[PDB]
């Protein structure tokens, strides 16, 4: 029953590792501070800092506005959680038999309605902090990356990567510490009722993904309205460089990288980490670990995350200290080495944890039955998710980097115009899904076989065990992106812009890899939650060949398309207005095209701000309302169908959308760099091939930055939301069938 | 027990209705022959005939080439069916107990192996005939429609529509008659073993869809390679009219309409018809109808189809006789009225048939049990499919006709360039899936609840009960497309082309509608076949939450994307070759752009011929091999997951792709016609808006004509293939699990 590592060791180990992670993060923010700049060569440093401030102000301003709406919605929804969950036992204050063991007595369900609302708000707040902190580091390091670019690629790379690491370790450590705290606080009330305790904790993931949904969508709309509008009028119509200070949309564009690609992404991944941890905990809570009250083994998922931070710490040193980039061709291999190193070290890490934090034999809850599991099997569950992640990263890099043929072929197809560029890009994205799906399927088979829903949850966490590194190589990208925009806006040398362009291109690839991990883990966690939901709702079998389940399956499969329709149309409409606005200033403001006059940046920011705040509402509504509407009107069988179908369907469109968009971007970068003869043959900038590439790039903008990455949230959010309201649905739901 | 309609009446009724349909088709073809031309103004009639002969030669030529390969594949695969089905009982010649009644003896499994091979070849040949006949009428009607356009749209409409009705009535009647004959011939052997009789008949739909798959994909690649190449160079680069006789790709483009949009589509719909009928027959064969040997009720689906032929005949008269089109805005409502009338009349026809051909009480096989079912409930099953169809057509028209807001806004977005046009078109397609899915889901729920798999199968057939009319309004479109092609190549009046453009625009909408009907019925029949497969394979329960089923689900959901990756890339690569070749002729043939030298049409025909014949193999292999590979390696429960997954997933991408392509085409047509102030302001032809619209149109070309429409075949083909091989898989499959 007991492991080698005693409960008190666990209670110490977790927050120690968290603090080590925060410590490391602050240490990296410190080093990045060594780069000095102020708005008070010398003219360059002053201009860079002025631009950084405009961006830092715009990003802070939008997030405050966005988080305001989202926080209000957060509060409203929390009221629904309390009400709906409280209504199950008529708000009784009396104890009841345990849902998991009739012979025992548990804390009243109304308590759980209360601690669920508590953990929901905890998660929601931690999610906003995750996004906001990320924006803070990014809007700090961007111009510092620009300035270090004067000294070479390797130096600007380090600044950007150190800064990515700040965000990665802060998110990973803060998310772990809040959960640890919440579990220990909650335990004070629950005592021996670990079932109710971890059922309450489940709201944490629900809160995390709930806020992330609006952050990803809202930020996504803001950024891509500007991106499309700036690039179309500037590069395609007016023949001026990307990020040219004459272009009124450039401030919104570069703000957008921080507000969407950074803030939205940070929340997103926090949601992933939280739901994965919660799912594991919820199944363990009614397995031998939870039933025999064994704290160490019970917190196996948090112990894994803990070691993950230390592993990622050692890994990061390989890129900041033990090596330096001399050639631009070294950048992408550097970033990929981060993944390989962490995966290898963490395979050793998890072996150790599995050896010391688990009994050699235990049981796992398996649809009403205690299944015999061995710790070496649980090691394989974690590890399969971990290696599936590496596989997914390798495949994604293959399809999105311009160092390989798929993207080079897409760039090449620009010789025959924008239409062929788009057909090839679409085809590439569709093609890209094949290996990720097999990886995910293999992970499911292995983990489902060994340890049912617990194994699957713990494979999700395995895929996210190295999340600090993952966030690092991902957050590195938009920082490099802003760095290039700043360089250009500060009229710096063409040689500076070339360095950042190389950093940026690698960042396009790592952003796609980040999305791969998000989609991979969302598939796994959603399946685990789905299985948990099925038990919690007292369903005997989810039989596909029943009218209730099947209509759910086909409708569930349709939801990701509905969601994508909304988000694509929003960006399209906003971008249309942006283009019309940028054109207006070019056509009416005297001397703007000449460099005489100043553009009005604030009107473009307003277009994307208005569009995002308004248009993020319906897609958020669709995802949040779906489980409630289906569960209440149609019942838990039909919701089971919806969950399965949205999972298997949404994953395809998510992967293809992200990779297509990533590919179009790097095909365009390929042409812009002119780093080979083939590349140079499609140039120079302004050529018909380059313009065709830009068309493809801007089509991919909403695909990879608005709809695409948000779909992983649509899937995991509905899953955890369904689990949380399961007792309510199973009691007060299925109405259309009760009355007819 | 017995129905009002006696068994011998049914035996007479069915073929009389087939003969009436064939007679009607010949009559209409006879009327169309009144339009005279020969290649022996007078110059205009002669030029039209020469162009018609070039197209006819090209189309007959490609199909002979394609059908040769496909026929060779068909003979190969027929052998596989014999061996695999034969091997289940070691090719024993001894009768065994009826699986549906242990007290009776049945014909040997070997007989069913033999007769399944026979029905497979029948369906395969019937499918090729359907496609070839369609091509023969279209390549006869095309120039006649052009000549009739001199007298106005109404006259040209009549010619095109009478001709489409020729194809529709031949296909519906020939498919019905062949099935009726095969059943009667097979009955000579099986006698009272109706289980084995109809199990053998299942090969008919298998053969139908097998050949359709290659017809749709091969023809699809052929036509779009040419279409994209012609349009991009001619319209976008060289600023010449669409279908300009100086353009070397134009002949291949117009041959393409006959070879894909007609021959491929004809085979496709035949497969839908065959499979839906076969699906209803198998379930009935072990329900009360087949067990009590009640021929009239057993042949209920064939009686529904027989009455459908007559209903469609009457409906046809409203468009050929009782009304004349006098203005362009009447074309679409006329075509829409065909759907409404046929549906209203067929509702009555089905009520009658349910009244006289069914006992008021009977039982339907329902996963091992006999479920009590009333004739009025079965009427609702057929009717709900019939009505789901109409809904699908109405919302598809809303999303693809430029008479409505969605497409006009797509056109409007061209004002900001090709990138916004594509974002809008993609969003439109995603958005379009919502209502059809709901219609399909409602159809499934109603029919599943009332009569299990039989009800579902019969709902699919209900959706295709008016298939003669469906084919007619669909086939009308490519004929009108050629008509304008010919008008332009013959150098006719601008007013002629304006008329054909109006006809052609409506054809874009009905083509989308036809795909809507194919997808809808594919979903229903695939579900029915999936349910049948499950029983035939002795699966107790398809439980979503098992490792074997779930990996099937997520992999199945990925196949439609893999399929689309291949077909999209094929068209893209072939189009790239086409663009290069068309550019070469304009750039190097002295006098070509001047109209004094003739282009080399044969070279473009060669490029799309070589690409299609080659590239149709891998997507065909993917669909055909998947059930074999999954069934033999992983087993029938995994295959269950694959069937469910490809169904719910493929259906979304099929609908969005077809409607997006349709919308881009008609958005372009709206600009090209300038029939309103808004349309005019996007023009004239050659404007940046028009060119942006052409870019979108050509991206939509492979989406709507190669990948999109073929996915309905991927879905329904795998379902029938799995049912046919079910006893082989159940017995000799799941190898990986057997060795480990
Ligand atoms: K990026
Ligand atoms: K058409
Ligand atoms: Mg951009
Ligand atoms: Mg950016
Ligand atoms: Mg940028
Ligand atoms: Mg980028
Ligand atoms: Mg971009
Ligand atoms: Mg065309
Ligand atoms: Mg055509
Ligand atoms: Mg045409
Ligand atoms: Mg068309
Ligand atoms: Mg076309």
């Amino acid at each position: 029953g007991a492991a080698i590592l005693p409960d008190l060791g666990t209670e110490i180990l977790i927050p120690v590792c968290a603090v080590i992670g925060i410590a490391f993060a602050l240490f990296q923010w410190l080093l990045v501070s060594k780069v000095k700049l102020s708005a008070v060569d010398h003219n360059v440093v002053v201009k860079c800092a002025e631009i950084q401030n405009a961006i830092s102000e715009g990003a802070t301003s939008f997030l405050f506005t966005e988080y305001k709406y989202v926080g209000i919605f957060m509060v409203a929804f929390a009221i629904l959680i309390f009400l709906f969950l409280g209504s199950v036992e008529g708000f009784s204050t009396s104890p009841q038999a345990c849902s998991y063991d009739k012979t025992k007595t548990c804390k009243p369900a109304l308590a759980t309605a209360i601690f669920s609302t508590v953990s929901f708000l905890l998660g929601g707040v931690t999610s906003l902090v995750s996004g906001f902190l990320g924006m803070k580091i990014a809007t700090y390091a961007n111009a510092r990356t620009t300035l270090e670019a004067r000294k070479g690629v390797g130096k600007a790379f380090i600044t950007a990567f150190r800064s990515g690491a700040v965000m990665g370790f802060l998110l990973a450590a803060n998310g772990l510490l809040v959960l640890y705290i919440a579990i220990n606080l909650f335990k004070i009330y629950y005592g021996d009722d670990w079932g109710g305790l971890f059922a309450a904790i489940t709201g944490y993931g629900l809160g995390g993904s709930s806020m992330a949904l609006f952050g990803r969508v809202g930020g996504g709309i803001y950024t891509k309205a500007a991106d499309v509008g700036a690039d179309l009028v500037g590069k395609v119509e007016r023949n001026i460089p990307e990020d040219d200070p004459r272009n009124p949309a450039v401030i919104a564009d570069n703000v957008g990288d921080n507000v969407g690609d950074i803030a939205g992404m940070g929340s997103d991944l926090f949601g992933s980490y939280a739901e994965s941890s919660c799912a594991a905990l919820v199944v363990a809570s009614i397995s031998s670990f939870g039933l025999n009250h064994e704290l160490t083994a019970m917190l196996y998922p948090l112990i894994v995350s803990s070691v993950g931070i230390l592993v990622c710490l050692l890994t990061t040193l390989f890129a900041t200290d033990f090596f330096e980039i001399k050639a631009v061709k070294e950048i992408e291999p550097a970033l990929k080495k981060q993944l390989v190193i962490s995966t290898v070290l963490m395979t050793i890490g998890v072996a150790v944890v599995s050896f010391v934090a688990l009994p050699t034999s235990f049981t796992i809850f398996n649809f009403g039955v205690q299944k015999d599991v061995k710790s070496w099997q649980l090691f394989l569950c974690v590890a399969v998710g971990l290696w599936a992640g590496l596989i997914i990263g390798f495949v994604t890099e293959y399809y999105t980097s311009n160092a390989y043929s798929p993207v080079q072929d897409v760039a090449d197809s620009c010789r025959t115009g924008a239409a062929t560029n788009v057909i090839f890009g679409l085809a590439l994205g569709y093609k890209s899904v094949i290996i990720p799906i097999f990886a995910i399927a293999i992970s499911i088979f292995v983990s489902f076989t060994f340890a049912a829903m617990y194994g699957i949850a713990v494979a999700a966490l395995g895929m996210l065990s190295t999340i600090a590194t993952g966030l690092a190589i991902d957050a590195y990208g938009p920082i490099s992106d802003n760095a290039g925009g700043i360089a250009e806006m500060a009229g710096m040398s063409h040689r500076i812009r070339e360095r950042t362009d190389a950093l940026d291109a690698a960042g396009n690839t790592t952003a796609a890899i980040g999305k791969g991990f998000a989609i991979g883990s969302a598939a796994l966690v959603s399946l685990a939650l789905f299985g948990a939901f099925v038990s919690r709702a007292s369903i005997t079998t989810v039989d596909v060949l029943t009218p209730k389940v099947f209509i759910g399956l086909i409708v569930g499969a349709m939801l990701p398309y509905w969601f994508s329709a909304m988000t694509m149309k929003s960006v399209g409409s906003a971008a249309l207005k942006m283009v019309e606005e940028v054109r207006r200033q070019f056509n009416t403001i005297p001397g703007l095209m000449e460099g005489t006059a100043k553009p009005d940046y604030a009107t473009c920011v307003k277009i994307s701000t208005d569009a995002s705040i308004k248009e993020m509402i319906p897609p958020g509504a669709l995802v949040m309302l779906t489980p409630l509407v289906v569960g209440i009107l149609f019942g838990v069988e039909t919701l089971s169908g919806v969950l399965a179908g949205s999972l298997v369907s949404g994953v395809q469109i998510a992967i293809s959308a992200s990779n297509t968009g990533g590919a179009w971007d790097n095909a365009k970068k390929y042409i812009e760099a002119g780093a080979s003869e083939h590349a140079r043959s499609l140039g120079p900038k302004g050529s018909d091939c380059h313009k065709a590439a830009v068309i493809g790039d801007t089509i991919g903008d909403p695909l990879k930055d608005t709809s695409g990455p948000s779909l992983n949230i649509l899937i995991k959010l509905m899953a955890v939301e369904s689990l949380v309201f399961a007792p309510f649905f199973a009691t007060h739901g299925g109405l259309l069938f009760k009355i007819f």
